[PDB]
């Protein structure tokens, strides 16, 4: 449905674009440790706040990762923006990531309470399922995810943080 | 159908976030003359280049317009980044605005090369054209769009430059 056109939207502008020079940044970012993959969060009641800080004060902004730029669509030098955050677990930094939310998923729920738009509240869960099962199918044969992305799905029913440092301790 | 969506998270990520501050920030680049409008460029073709200048020489790159910055979806402090372009006409400017292209018509052409993305490739004027008819229903209704963007849907079968000149002079 609507969800299939967003994800492919978000690896096509964004992550196909950005995933081949993350490793690069960070390591700019290290020596001038960070771990080596973007994670994504992917909440699918679609509960996308704009500071992770509030969705969970284990979760503290630290520092931005260095811009990327690229002539798109006419604008020059456009910015792509990532941000660093460092996971606390009982006053303790267990972690330290690229992380942010899927920002589709926010506008999923934009478009949901929007009228003209044709799409009821009670769908967000069916197309924010949809968007996580069309992006991993996308991951999973994309040669830009050599290993460089890893996606945290989940269903608020809980420590978002430890959900995070599950995913990375594995790394 | 997939034109649908992208017109929506075209409008809900960007248009309904920047255009309430677009005057002031060719406001802050005129003092700190520029036109008050966001100029966007529709090719139904989807033939969307990542330099204008290219697309045409009489566009000239000039400045950067003052950025834009917003918290969003755990991404502290996110650039927007739209570039301020001269349009040349016998060599002599002939006006000055905001111009970009709407980047989603690049995402349906890429869409439609890509094996799974089940997009057929002759199916891209019939999506561009629902993205312009979609894109138009919203900003007729849409407070943000207070005379502060128009829209410059065209079929290349051709100057695009004096196409934004027309346009720009009738305001
Ligand atoms: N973390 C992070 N994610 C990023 C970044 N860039 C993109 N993404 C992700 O990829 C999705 C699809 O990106 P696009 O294919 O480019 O389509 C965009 C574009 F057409 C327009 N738009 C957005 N920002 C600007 C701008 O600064 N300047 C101009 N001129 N246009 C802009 O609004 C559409 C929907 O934006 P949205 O944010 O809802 O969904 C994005 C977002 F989820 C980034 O820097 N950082």
């Amino acid at each position: 449905n609507v969800a299939h056109g967003l994800a492919w939207s978000y690896y096509i502008g964004y992550l196909r674009l950005i995933l081949p020079e993350l490793q690069a940044r960070i390591r700019t970012y290290n020596q001038h440790a960070v771990s080596q993959r973007l994670y994504i969060l992917l909440p699918l009641d679609c509960g996308v706040p704009d500071n992770l800080s509030m969705a969970d004060p284990n979760i503290r902004f630290l520092d931005k990762l260095p811009q990327q730029t690229g002539d798109r669509a006419g604008i020059k030098d456009r910015v792509y923006s990532n941000s660093i955050y460092e996971l606390l677990e009982n006053g303790q930094r267990a972690g330290t990531c690229v992380l942010e939310y899927a920002t589709p998923l926010q506008t999923l729920f934009a478009m949901s309470q929007y009228s003209q738009a044709g799409f009821s509240r009670e769908d967000r869960l069916e197309q924010a399922k949809l968007f996580c099962r069309t992006l991993e199918d996308i991951l999973a044969d994309a040669p830009e995810s050599q290993n460089n992305c890893r996606l945290i799905a989940y269903q608020e029913p809980f420590s978002l943080s430890q959900e995070v440092l599950r995913h990375l301790r594995q790394e």
